[PDB]
């Protein structure tokens, strides 16, 4: 009966190692935009790289207070409405940021569920000697993120439709300075930033990732 039981069994981990290394590149995925949104310095530092005091007309200590507060409203443990504390904000504002904020604990969510399947099925590899997954991992999390660009590769301005109106709950409203003044604080030159940001964390976990796979094998190999 080995035979039979075996052809299933290699079958498994040839599975195993596909859905803890899909788990690995979502997992890093998700932790370089956490990173990347809840962390402060890249705007920071794009404050008087961009002039965003001159853009928006208002005063440094001004531009980082809301955005401090942005920052902690899309936080999943912060269950208070957004309160600009010296900006305006419109009904369709306040619902573009719930997406914003839905989006983020959807990612969270998904995030908690792929760490646990890599970790648990993680060792499960490792303990039938097998790292495969953190080199299978180590390129599909560079693989990962740029996958949900390819339809910009199809169609740039039409594909962006998708992605707006996947997100969004408002298809046609458009952010009035007027009405909600904190879109000139947030040009577009600091999300093209943060997104390559996000890339950047990501090759480095890759990085980190294949030397582990690496550490390993050599063990392995220096074992046999
Ligand atoms: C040695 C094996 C490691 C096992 C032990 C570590 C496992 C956790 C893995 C990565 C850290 C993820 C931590 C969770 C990240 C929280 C997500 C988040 O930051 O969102 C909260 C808030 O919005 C922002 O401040
Ligand atoms: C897209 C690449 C990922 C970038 C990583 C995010 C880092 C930004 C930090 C916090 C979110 C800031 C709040 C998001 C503001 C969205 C504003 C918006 O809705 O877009 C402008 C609109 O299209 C014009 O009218
Ligand atoms: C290498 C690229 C890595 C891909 C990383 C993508 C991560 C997207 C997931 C969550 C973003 C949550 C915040 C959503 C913010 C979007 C707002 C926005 O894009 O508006 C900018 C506009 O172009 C000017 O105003
Ligand atoms: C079992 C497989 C092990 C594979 C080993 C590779 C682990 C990759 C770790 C980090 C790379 C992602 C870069 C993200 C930078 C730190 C993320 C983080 O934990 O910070 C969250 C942020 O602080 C919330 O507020």
């Amino acid at each position: 009966s080995g035979r039979e039981n075996l052809y299933f069994q290699g079958h498994m981990d040839r599975l195993i190692t596909l859905v803890v290394s899909y788990s690995i590149a979502f997992s890093i995925f998700a932790l370089a935009t956490m990173a990347v949104v809840y962390g402060k310095w890249l705007y920071y530092f794009e404050i008087d790289f961009l002039n965003i005091p001159d853009l928006a007309d208002m005063t440094k200590d001004e531009i980082k207070r809301n955005y401090d507060v942005l920052i902690t409203y899309l936080s999943p443990f912060y269950d208070g409405a957004l309160h600009l504390p010296t900006l305006d904000m419109s009904t369709n504002g306040r619902i573009r940021f719930v997406d914003v904020k839905n989006i983020l604990v959807k990612i969270q969510y998904v995030m908690y569920a792929t760490i646990m399947i890599a970790v648990i099925g993680g060792i499960y590899l490792l303990k039938k000697k097998n790292e495969k997954f953190l080199l299978h991992g180590s390129i599909l999390t560079i693989i990962f993120p740029i996958a949900l660009m390819l339809p910009i590769a199809i169609n740039f301005e039409k594909s962006f439709v998708l992605f707006h109106k996947l997100l969004f709950s408002n298809d046609y409203w458009v952010f009035d300075p007027e009405k909600d003044p904190i879109i000139l604080m947030l040009p577009e030159e600091f999300f093209m930033h943060a997104a390559c940001a996000i890339l950047l964390f990501i090759l480095g976990g890759s990085i980190l990732c294949y030397s582990l796979y690496r550490y390993l094998v050599k063990k392995k190999r220096m074992s046999q």
